[PDB]
């Protein structure tokens, strides 16, 4: 029932160069690459004048690949519109009508959404409306309740999306919303608790998703939501909070800098990320146990050792799962502090819970047989180890990769007995 969002910077996946930046850095992610777990995806995309056509293959990938793929995984994607939008409603008399109203909501929902290939939409209010704006914001967003939302009886998302509590726009409209996603970059759990009192004359706390940010290159603000010890870092607490308190879920903006700093190496430079932060942050905000954690973790330290060469790591990282305290520490036991620096960049606690349910007994049972079938190869027809070799290497590497399905490993299964068989 939790929610999980991220705000993905369109400007910095790898379709696009050169978009909303000077830094010629190449972008190191794609969409592909959201961490499993995050069940709406907030495509956040500003174009400068003049740079439309540069972004162009990023919109073409987003509606012919990306949606369906995140689709396929059970993902949702949405994007914002800033609230001064709502204001620009058409009308021939002093107020529109019910039909004006709605006119006019399907004009957005086509030009904002429809036509990226994206399934629903947030309301970016972030200043505080006069009376007459709100008789106008009232209206389309009571138009838009009927396509999307709670009130449209659709799986479309309609968001909220703010970091004050400024009632007036808001009490008329807020059952119109899935839940409103609550901006607190810089601040802990003490402000999630007064940002809900405050809205709780209109909105329940099941419904409120407070979210954090990682530190944007150039940024003059600063917001330091991460930190060791990780419990003493806002990501902990509010997610934390969130799960001790029922509330909607969490939100992190611009997963693509997840573990990146202010300081003056990462202000002017892109980086990849082993998205340690947003992982751990997706198990917390669930109140993922931490045997559960280090099971999963134990796992794929299992499926990965028939095609990794590097004992050590492998050995360092299991036992620092088993000395691991907090949900962060299993993480990072196998992801490292920063990209490259563990035995993984790809390790993902949520994928790989999911892997838990589809037995590798038989396939490891298999795989063992292949590799005394080669620390004895003296004994056997050169031929025929060759043949294996090939095979076992091939079915380990695709072991140790992103994922796999049931049907997957069974292939994998007949794979080797047939090189063993033979
Ligand atoms: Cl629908
Ligand atoms: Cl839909
Ligand atoms: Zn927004
Ligand atoms: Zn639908
Ligand atoms: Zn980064
Ligand atoms: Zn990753």
């Amino acid at each position: 029932e939790k929610h999980f969002m991220v705000y993905y910077r369109a400007w910095r996946d790898k379709t696009m160069q050169g978009v909303n930046t000077t830094l010629p850095d190449e972008n190191w992610l794609t969409m592909h690459d959201i961490p499993y777990g995050i069940d709406i995806v907030n495509v956040f995309s500003y174009v400068p004048k003049g740079q439309e056509a540069l972004a162009q293959p990023f919109y073409d990938t987003l509606k012919n690949e990306y949606a369906p793929a995140l689709h396929a995984r059970g993902v949702r994607l949405v994007r914002g519109i800033d609230y001064s939008e709502l204001l620009k409603v058409p009308y021939a008399g002093t107020t529109p009508t019910e039909a004006e109203f709605d006119a006019y909501a399907k004009e957005l929902l086509t030009k904002f959404v429809d036509d990226l290939g994206i399934d629903g939409l947030d309301i970016d209010m972030e200043t505080r409306p006069s009376e007459k704006d709100i008789v106008l914001s009232n209206g389309v967003i009571r138009a838009l309740s009927k396509y999307i939302g709670p009130k449209s009886g659709t799986d479309r998302p309609f968001l909220y999306d703010t970091n004050a509590e400024y009632l007036p726009p808001l009490q008329d409209v807020s059952d119109c919303f899935d839940f409103l996603a609550y901006q607190q970059y810089g601040s802990d759990d003490k402000r999630t608790q007064r940002a809900l009192n405050n809205l709780s004359p209109v909105l329940n706390g099941e419904r409120f998703v407070p979210g954090l940010t990682f530190p944007e290159e150039q940024d003059r603000n600063r917001w330091y939501d991460t930190k060791e010890p990780y419990m003493e870092s806002n990501m902990y607490k509010v997610a934390r909070y969130s799960y001790e308190n029922n509330l909607g879920g969490m939100f992190l903006y611009a997963l693509d800098r997840d573990g990146r700093t202010y300081n003056e190496d990462d202000l002017n430079q892109i980086k990849p990320s082993n998205l340690l932060w947003t992982k751990t942050a997706i198990a917390e905000s669930k109140g993922v146990s931490l045997a559960e954690m280090k099971a999963a973790a134990q796992h794929y330290l299992k499926r990965i050792s028939y095609a990794n060469t590097d004992l050590e790591a492998q050995n360092k990282a299991a036992e620092t799962v088993t000395q691991a305290t907090t949900l962060y520490d299993v993480n990072k036991a196998i992801l490292g502090g920063d990209y490259g620096q563990g035995l993984s960049n790809t390790y993902d606690a949520e994928l790989e819970k999911g892997l838990l349910a589809i037995d590798l007994t038989t396939l490891y049972r298999a795989l063992d047989q292949a590799v005394a079938a080669i620390e004895k190869a003296e004994s056997y027809t050169p031929e025929t180890i060759q043949a294996l070799q090939t095979t076992k290497e091939s079915v380990a590497t695709e072991l140790a990769g992103k994922t796999y399905t049931a049907a997957q490993v069974t292939t994998w299964q007949t794979e080797v007995q047939t090189a063993l068989d033979n």
